Order: structure tokens, then C-alpha cells, then sequence
RNA sequence: GCGGAUUUAGCUCAGUUGGGAGAGCGCCAGACUGUGGAUCUGGAGGUCCUGUGUUCGAUCCACAGAAUUCGCAC
RNA sequence: GCGGAUUUAGCUCAGUUGGGAGAGCGCCAGACUGUGGAUCUGGAGGUCCUGUGUUCGAUCCACAGAAUUCGCA
């Protein structure tokens, strides 16, 4: 053909071999999304169950995924360093992960929320980015970063939404009240003013969600300081 | 934070400025997809209408998309050379496009096919790639390439399936019949042996689908040799 | 062989076809270099001829180089859109250009300065970077940028070195004297305090060096506003 | 400035952190270079001493280089995984290495060969590529690969040049003679026909050259199987 | 895109309805001698592409995903 | 992750009910002049981060998405 020459303008990027690959997918404008479909605040259980369902099915579909961690509207997938999926073409991996997460989310939404059919202008869309890590310690520190982020965001949102619902404050009022406040102050505000003991909050909300290949098992525990949890799973390293 | 340092391992790729951008999305294993949901052969109208609906909605959402061409399980989107969407980040554009096409396809499928609800193991997924073209002549030639490819492939499937249906041949028999045949030979085989006049086939089947920003208008015309069609639409160039 | 596998960690980068290529080479620490070998200030003529000789020879060797502009310790080379040199492999182009400029500079230095044999710890080194530009207008604007920067740096160096040499100021003293000063002030300082008419300085010093493929001709002219200079050379565009 | 905007078209590439970097430089058309300056065959000691001098000086100039291995017209440099030279910018590293190796080669050439002044059309140029390796085992395997390649190439050149020089053959005759020949066949040809025992060849010629930071020490030993050679130098991993 | 064929040790290839994995070259060690060549002896290396399903048991059987190659076709 | 402020001519800052965009500099040319200095005239360059609407009309207003910067950690 006299037209195929344009194919020469395409440029592929193969991700460095024998390197750990993290693919992180993130909900596009899921704040507005959470508002449109009237999500429970601070945390809506079933929506998180949809997220976990999509992630788990995806994980079941692709064996190279050793571990997955999700919270709020985000999910991180760890691919074994020796992954050869799609010859490690970055675009294939990221666009496939985003496509899969979006479609599976739509499906499981149709399963968990039949009362709230999806509207064409507020469909769940995900972006996806690939990140390379040469040593496992960086993987540990990454998931540590994500879990710390989950802890901070959950504490803030629980305090905020308890201030809004129980103390009937305005979002602006709750926002100003939390200004310059630290973890101890948020816990004290929740317990004394809202009558809520944070430590008694669901483990899933405060710790996020971990899916690990054992069998596929789901945990909601601290992985930041618990070295034995990692050490007992050496196949994560391989 | 002692963990945020891992964020430094990320690499962004900004697409060269003042360049025409083509993002092509492609259905993942849609032959098998067409089999599972028992698509009509050679061409199933309603499915193609799902594709076109999804693509048109997508084009409607992003004003930077000047032109789209789709056929079978593929769709190409032209973004104007001075586009600043997501600061011209390749990953954002591609993962977002795959996600959008996927979700819109899922939505419109429930609309056109209420009789065939989607199965979790056969959801429509799309990959996506970004290609840069510095001169409009290469864009013209690109879409020319896509239309020629559509013509050849359609001619193949229509001839094959007419050989299976009208002459009651076995797939291997029809395939053996098509060895060393060219477009003209396939046309002559269809007309003389199967009694089907190709030129009378649906225009969408023979030319594919064009969505162009005018209002958004859909065409099923030749864009390869019709220079005036392009010349009459200078806003495509800039 | 059981060791050849490491070849898979290599990454090639082919520069986008049908795009103008600019390769800019720049002297490594040529201020300290100028100090060690006792360069005349503000401008040492013979050094500039070494630069120009190296650039001209390099350009003579590779016909794809259509235009070159050099000043101080930098030089810019324009390679035509359909250049296929080293299959447009970026790395080959850049390392080759840097190696060539360094070696030719060493050679022509050995020719112009036999009195000052080069010392191993002060050899002329060059870096090299490649930049892609999709439209010729951006090429014009690039070389315009380079000539403007050349004017700025030359004016600064002449004023600075006239304040240090013609007067008896310290380099830091002159630096502080020129702080927050503009072209008008520099001109006025040269005139009133140093008794130097900037405009009467050599044209090469104020405008830089242009090498054009016509035959290779060397110019010291304005290319910023002179449209006719470019328009009279359409082969530069092709 | 209204022209500085072109600066936005540059794209820099920062190498993945915590990864071992190998920068390999290789002589451009050094077959022709070897012919032009009438190099001794198969191996010219003084030329190898020029290469080695250049490499040692370069390594001496940049403390980040932990190990270097060179042979024939190529040299490989290992940079420790946490190196921050030029912020791990690929272009700067490679073009700088090419420039340095080229200039140093010119200088030491002027020192070892006062009898053979360099001709402008045959100055020594080097290309350079950077390769990332996430694990040290790959470093060991890389240098192993290069040393094996050295063994093969040296055996070939010694057998070949003994066939042209000693048996007074034409290069094409030797080329055809070595077609389909294996190491054993080459050894027997040298031994029986040329009266040459390969094992008695200089250790530098058959093993290549190793420069290691200990002090900078030079070795001509096997590094493929001698694990202790690496193990006794743990600072290479760090 | 359509179809066939293939994926097991470092390289080339076996193998068994469906049962516990091998040979030649190459590599390392020792003896031997002409040396890293020749012969001989010894030894090392493998997620049998990645998952799933059935089964007491999968390299094999069924399905799916990835990769290699050759045909036909622009 | 949560919030404040910011993005307007090449640079630096105003900036407006909601209506018609500017200054200093920079920069091109011309007259006279020490020089493309100053001084003098004319002129250019602004998609005011990007889209939609309310409107007879949008730089400010209302919705959506993005970027720089500093806090709270």
C-alpha cells in the first residue's frame, strides 16, 4: 500500500526488563462522581465493594499481578519483576488496565446498585500510569506511602463528615474547624464532640484494601511496619 | 513524608507541541467477542451503531477532537496540532480514551442489545496509542490508510462468508478458494459464483464511518481521493 | 551465548520522521577554558575561527546540514526534514556530533595555536542536544532566539570587559555595576565611561556566524527581521 | 524574549534512579582507522595503550565510574546505581563521554605516536550509548558478555591475520577459509598451519583490559567464572 | 486483520492414555597433552510460555491470555 | 491527601455593574541625532489557562477540567 508509511511515525516504549512494575489506576473526577450517585459519607461500603470486585476480577484475569492495594478512588497493582505480558509494552499495559477497570467497575456497579443505573454523562473512568522500581524496598515504601495516605484521608474525612452530619456544621465551618488540627485533635474532636471512637471504625476504612495472591486473599491490615507480613510472602519478591 | 520519595521514579512524556495528534483505540480480541455475542456475519449493523454512538459521544465531550474514523473494532481520533488537553501528556490521553470508549461502548450496548446483557468474562476492552504527525498530508494519508484497510478487510469477510453461505463451503474450502486472489478477483468471485453484487452493499460497510466537526456530522463517503472534501474543511488543518 | 540477553536492556530512540532537526553543541566550561589558555577578552578572534573552522568542516562532511549558526562557545546545526542520517537515531547523531566538534576543535586549535599546546586537564569538550521542530516558522524563530541571545551575551561581555580592562574594576565590581542594567544603560556606560562605540565592533562579534549551503558561504548578517534572506533560500525549507 | 518559546520543544531524559548505569563508547569505522594509520595486526599494542590511557584518565576524572572494561575499539563504563552526575541526564552523560574519550584519545595519540600525526579526515570519533541495569547480576553478566565477545573476536583476528600474514593469503581467502569454522578448527589452523599456540598470546589481547577502582588498578584476568574477583570487591554493588 | 505451525537445560531438539523429566553440542572441575585445541572421566544448569478447569496425579487433556514463525492478502 | 492565593502584550503589575482592554519597559521603522542610547512620531505583538451558559454583549459572573506557589501533615 502507498499509505502504510505513516505507521513509521508510531513509537513504542518497552518497560525495563527484570524491574518491578506498578500500574496505578485512579478514578477521574470521582468526587463529583460520588456526589452525583449520592454516596454515603464519609465512607460508602458498597461502592468500595464494587472497586474491590473489579480489582479482584482483573487480578484473577492476569496472573502476573501479585498484589493489589486500593483505597478511595485509587488502586495500585504490583507486577512481578519478570513479567513478560505484552512484551512489557507500556501503552498496552496502561490502556488495558484502565479499560478493564472501567468496564469491570461498570459491570459490578450494575450488580451492586441496580436501583441506581449509570447515567451516560457520569460513567466511571480511570486513568492509569506505569512506574518502574529496581529494588523491592521501594515497593514496600510505595505501598507504605499509599497506606499512610489512606490513613490521613480517612481520618480527615471521618472527622469532617461527622462534624457535618452530627454537629450539623456547614462544610465551610467543618473545614475552618479542622484548620491547623493534628491527628490527636481530630481523634479528640471525634470522640468528645461526635461521640465516635475512630479506632472502632471499620478496619477497611482506616487501613484500605489489600488483595494478595496466596489463592486470592483480601486483608485490611497494617503493612507499613509489619515486616513479617512481607517476609512470609517471598513469592512477592520473585 | 519518608515514603513520598518513590514519587520521583515516575516519568512523564509530553507530546511534541504544534503537532497533529492521532489517538487510535482498538478492540481487544473482538473476533472472539463477536463470536460470544453471536455477531452477524459479515457485518452486524447494531454493533457498529454501538461503536459509532460511543465514538460520537466521546467526540462530543472533547472539543479538540476535529475528526474521527472508525470501522470494525477500531477508531482513530484527530486532535488539533495546538491542543493543550492534559498538557499533551501521552498517558493521560491514551488511558482516558481507552476508558471512555470502553465505558461508552458498555452503556450503548445495554441500549441496543437489551436481549444480550454483558457477561463479566466478555466485556468490551480497548487499547489506545498516540501517534504524532507534523504535516497535514500525513494525516490525510493516515485516514486514507485506514479506509483502504477497511475496504480490503470488508471485501475479505463478505466474500468468505458468502462462500460459506451461498455455495455451502467449509471455512477451509473457502479460505483455499481465496488463495492468491486480489480485490478484483474477490469481487468477480462474489458476483459470478455467489451471486452478490458488492457495489450494492451498504455504504457504511464499504466506506466505514466518519465523524467530523462542522455541528457533528457523520459520513460514509470516500475521503482518499476526494481532495475537495478536505479542502472545503480548512479548520481540520488548524 | 548465555550472556547476550543483556542486549535486551538497550533502548533506541528514532527521531520523528519528516521533522526539522536541530543539533546544538556547546562547549563544556569554556569560561575556565578561556581563562587557562589566556583568551583575549571580551572576544578572542582566533578562537572563534577555530570554532567556525570545526563547524564548517563538520558541515562540509555531512550534506544534510543545511544551515549552521555559531557564537561564543555554542553552535546550532539544522538538518533537513527528510534526513536519514544514522536512520535518525538520536543517540548516534548526538554522540557523533559532540565527538566531531571536540576533535575538529582540537585539530584546528593545534593549527591556530602552536604556541599553546593543549594540556590534558583542559581539553575542549562539547555536549550536544537534539530538538525537533515540525514547522519552518519555528526554525526561523529558533535561530532568531539564538541571534538575540548572542547580542545580549556579546553586549554584556563587551561592557563587562571594558569596565574591567579599559577601566580598572574587579570582575565582581563590574558585575555589581551592571546589575539591573539594560541595553541602553550598557551602551551609555560603554560610551561615557569606556569611550567605546559598540556598533563599531566587528560584525561577527555582534551578529554571530552563519554557515549556509548555497557551496558553503559564511555570513555575519541579521537573520531575525530580514525575511528576504530566508525566502531567497527555499531549499532550506526542503 | 518573544523567541525563547522554542526552548519548550526540548525533551530531556532522566535515567531511572537506583539503577546501575553502563555507558559504552565505540570507535566509528575504526576498521578504516586501523587501516589508515597502518595499525599492526592482529593487535597493535601502542593503540591499545592509547585507548587504555584515555579510559584511565576519564575514569580518574569522574569518581562515579567504579569499573571499566575495554577491548579493540570499544570501552564500557560502570556507574554506581546512585550516581547523580548531570542529574542522570542521558544526553549529557553520553555526549560528554564521547567528547572526552575522543579528545583524550587524540591527546594520548599525540603522546604515543609523534611519528604519525593525525589527519583531519581520520580523527578518532566514538559513539556512546547508556544502558540501565536494575540488578548487579546483570552487571556481572554484561561484562561477562563483553569478555566472551572479546575472546571470540580476538581468536578470529589472530587466526585470520596469521592466515594473511604467515601463509601469505589474501583477506578474502582467509575470510572464506574461516567460514563455518569453530574455535577448535581455528586453534588447529593456528597450531598446525601457522605454528601458533593461541594460549601463549598476551593476556591483555585474549582477556581484554579491566580498570577497577581499588587506587585505579589494571587487570588482564578472567572475570566470567572467578566469583571471588567480584565478591572481594563489594563496593562495586554500592 | 484472517489461517496454519511452534514455546522444555546456555543453543538445537526429544519424550509419556495422564504418572516419578532426557540426549547431542556448549559450560565448569580433574586427569591426560599440543593449549582454552584432541580424548577420557566427573559435575553443574530447567516456573517443561503464564493462568485456570477436570483428576488421586497435568509438559501433555479442555478453555483462555502472551510471545515466536510461515503462508495468503493491502 | 485537605485549604489560601495566583495565571492578562516578550517581561513586570494593575485591572473592570457584566459590555468598548491598558501602562511602564522591551521590540521594528522613520526624522533629527553619540549608537538599533536618550529624546520625537508611527506601528506591531494580547486565543486575558482552556471549554459551556445566564446576556442585546463577556477579561470580572455561574458550571466543568488544568497549571504555578505557600500553608495545614
Amino acid at each position: 500500500s502507498k499509505y502504510e508509511y505513516v505507521k513509521l511515525f508510531e513509537k513504542e516504549n518497552y518497560l525495563l526488563p527484570d524491574t518491578y512494575i506498578i500500574i496505578r489506576v485512579d478514578g477521574k473526577g470521582f468526587h463529583k462522581f460520588s456526589q452525583f450517585y449520592e454516596f454515603e459519607k464519609p465512607n460508602d461500603l458498597k461502592a468500595l465493594q464494587v472497586m474491590n470486585s473489579a480489582a479482584e476480577k482483573l487480578m484473577s484475569k492476569y496472573s502476573d499481578v501479585m498484589l493489589a492495594y486500593g483505597d478511595s478512588d485509587e488502586y495500585s497493582f504490583l507486577l512481578r519483576k519478570n513479567c513478560q505480558l505484552y512484551e512489557r509494552r507500556e501503552m498496552k499495559l496502561t490502556t488495558l488496565f484502565s479499560s478493564l477497570m472501567s468496564t469491570y467497575y461498570m459491570y459490578f456497579w450494575s450488580q451492586y446498585f441496580p436501583d441506581k443505573p449509570l447515567h451516560i454523562d457520569h460513567l466511571p473512568n480511570f486513568d492509569a500510569r506505569a512506574v518502574l522500581y529496581p529494588d523491592f524496598k521501594h515497593i514496600r515504601n510505595y505501598f507504605s506511602w499509599r497506606q499512610v495516605d489512606c490513613h490521613i484521608n480517612n481520618l480527615y474525612n471521618t472527622t469532617f463528615w461527622n462534624l457535618v452530619l452530627k454537629l450539623k456544621m456547614t462544610p465551610q465551618q467543618a473545614e475552618q474547624r479542622l484548620m491547623g488540627t493534628v491527628a490527636s485533635d481530630k481523634n479528640e474532636i471525634l470522640f468528645k464532640e461526635c461521640g465516635v471512637n475512630y479506632n472502632n471504625e471499620s478496619e477497611m476504612y482506616k487501613k484500605g484494601t489489600i488483595i494478595v495472591r496466596e489463592e486470592l486473599k483480601i486483608y485490611h491490615v497494617d503493612i507499613i511496619n509489619d515486616d513479617s507480613w512481607w517476609k512470609s510472602r517471598p513469592w512477592l519478591k520473585d
